[PDB]
């Protein structure tokens, strides 16, 4: 045998079922969507995860190969603190944190032969070594006064059931293979500076990363794949996405009535300020 | 024969031609967006139908089925109504209402055998029972004054050609079957209560689920797909979707924008409590 | 030998090879964002290419071909302007501009018998002839003074490499021939009026149509698909998406926010006004 196995389990004049056994290095990488309320600046809409892409590439055993991971969260738990009513006072009225109820999908794929045809897989299987997600320091630039850091939390990530993804971006829609990653709340707990909450488990969405480029875990699979058996048959990945053109022209309504108020709001002050 | 058969048309060593004939149950739901156009909030800017998902889970004949199910209207009517330009007058720019002209689409995917690895389907026929979707009542909110609610409007789905489709969410991706329904409009009439519109015909998108939470419609679908012969491949099911980035980034930059201008208000009527 | 054959190459039991060759009329055109900052109103946010969708319909030989066309655009340059820091300046904050390093996208799709399973392709060769686009007329509506106009910029589309992709779209997701243009400049070339900014060649964002309904280019293609042996066989085309959930909720939110302020802003002006 050998670490990047390609074994023909079968074949036929136009199809065959093709055995890919590999060694990946997943690098996966959290993607924070940061929502500030209006006002004084005190008051944050939200930070919550998103899914994040991250294209790369690797030296396999004598191979230089690309990957592309993108890197989601599941059973996201919403967190609330207030430091009041008042728009002086600093307050997020929600915030994503991951726990052991959580879950986190890594799916990845590659531009080997594995994954060139992926349309049918079978006897899927998988081994990944556990890692560690600490949580970096995220500073809110309140308008006034101390400036509060959310410091702290860490998240172990342990291999779980390995399935079928799509990983659907701007420019690629590939066939991906996703990793389920449970997770369990480390030693490094996060806090709040600056406020009434501290020694709480989990790792929040305000600084997944912590400064760090990615998140590596060596990880192998083996999978059965359906595939034509003329090594020439391309199915299309590149993409051309025009999804949501409702919630484009809404964007382009909102911004035309947000340009004419804040049109008039300027003419009003620089009326004023021409004495 | 069987309610829920599972018949061979033909087999390989590699694919296989099965015929799925079900019994289901299309819960299906309506989902209305309401943009609201700027100022004293006496004008609503649109009142629209949008794609709706809506995943349940229901007994079959001894067995559980997760069925997802999403409901689209297509070639929806506009309507509008302005008592003028003054600004304290109830306006609505332009407003969706479903008649006879239009057709409401309801893409309906399900666990079952019949749609692990649907790529390709034949002989694709149907039996499917009509359905009656009346209008919910919806209140308009100002700021003084009365409170115009739209009650009212009711439409007979009934059903049409089928096809195939694809069920494009945020977490799974779903080839489906698209049953079509044509519209004719019942005895009930939506209109706006205190209001110069009255007796008019249709179904608006104010609050087209009129509380309810599924409108339910029996089927029965037989169809012919070919699927590879072992029953252990998968196609992928679930998404990671990243599209729309340049989307993502105009929001931010128009939450940035709108952040300073608030913040510069706040500061504004701040100054003004000094003495 | 004639233009529009469909030959059969290999053919089995459920499936078969068969190679498509026809000529087609590409018809595309360019979609541009103009994203316009708040302020007095002399700064523009940003000018971009944005994927744009075309549906058409074009007399083959004695039959009538329904096409749908995608036009997308990589490598773009992005030029920025300041003529000065305040306020009343004219600024274009920046704006994309396609030269030699940059391509153009063509996804091109049809229901022909040679669209009808493109799932896996081989073989794949094209003849296309290049098409001259020319910039048109775009008029900067500035709130007080004289109104910039970008006039000009001329480029050549030459044939490139062809490949497979696929059109996403809030209807249909069409797989489809990717069609690569490379960028040669030509004579023309745009300029901004009552500028210091000229003589510089390129296709700038603002108006690349040139007021025309379309960019025609006449091309042909041959390829050898591998599809289901019945051609009854149908895969999805129409699609019901809810893509970027969290994009609309963050939008609503913003509406809400939006809303908000400008109640209380129309509010203060009327208590103004109110003497």
């Amino acid at each position: 045998a050998q670490a990047n196995e390609d074994i023909v389990v079968s074949k036929t004049s136009l199809w065959k079922e093709m055995q890919y056994n590999r060694d990946i290095t997943i690098r996966f990488k959290f993607a924070s969507s940061i929502v500030k309320s209006g006002g004084l600046g005190y008051k944050w809409s939200e930070i919550s995860f998103k899914p994040a892409n991250y294209q790369y590439t690797y030296t396999r055993d004598g191979e230089e190969v690309t990957a592309h991971t993108t890197c989601s969260v599941n059973g996201m738990n919403d967190f609330n603190f207030n430091g009041g009513s008042l728009p002086t006072d600093f307050v997020i009225s929600r915030y994503e944190v991951i726990k052991e109820n959580s879950y986190v999908y890594v799916d990845y794929w590659d531009d080997s032969q594995a994954f060139r045809n992926m349309v049918y897989v079978r006897s899927l299987a998988a081994n990944l070594n556990s890692v560690i997600c600490t949580g970096g320091d995220y500073s809110f630039a309140l308008p006034v006064g101390q400036w509060p850091v959310m410091t702290g939390g860490a998240v172990s990530l342990h291999s779980a059931g390995v399935t079928l993804s799509t990983q659907f971006t701007d420019f690629v829609s590939l066939n991906s293979l996703r990793f389920r990653f449970r997770l369990t709340v480390e030693e490094p707990s996060f806090s709040i500076t600056r406020t009434r909450v501290s020694r709480l488990y989990g790792l929040p969405a305000a600084n997944p990363n912590n400064g760090k480029e990615y998140y590596e875990v060596a990880g192998r699979f083996s999978l059965i794949s359906l595939v034509p058996s003329n090594d020439d048959y391309q199915t299309p990945i590149t993409n051309s996405v025009t999804v949501r053109q409702d919630l484009e022209r809404q964007l382009g309504e909102l911004r035309e009535e947000f340009n004419a108020l804040s049109q008039e709001i300027a003419m009003s002050q620089l009326i004023d300020l021409a004495l």
